[PDB]
Formats: structure tokens, C-alpha cells, sequence
């Protein structure tokens, strides 16, 4: 969780909408999102 302490990193995932401080690390993430479709309870 988060209130007020530190920044907001520049990149943000499209598919759920995280976030990343490197682009690398998000090129990587979006990776994630090539097969879970199903439900998740949060
Ligand atoms: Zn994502």
C-alpha cells in the first residue's frame, strides 16, 4: 500500500495497469499477460 511517501514511476502497464521505475522491466511484465484470462479474486 501506498499514501504519500515516495513518487510514481514513469511506465504503466496497459493490460492491468501496474506501474515500473525501468522500461525493461515492463517490456518483461507484459509477458505476464499471454495467458491468464480466467477470474481472480484480487
Ligand atoms: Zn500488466
Amino acid at each position: 500500500g501506498s499514501s504519500g511517501s515516495s513518487g510514481e514511476k514513469p511506465y504503466v502497464c496497459s493490460d492491468c495497469g501496474k506501474a515500473f521505475t525501468f522500461k525493461s522491466q515492463l517490456i518483461v511484465h507484459q509477458g505476464i499477460h499471454t495467458g491468464v484470462s480466467g477470474p481472480s479474486s484480487g
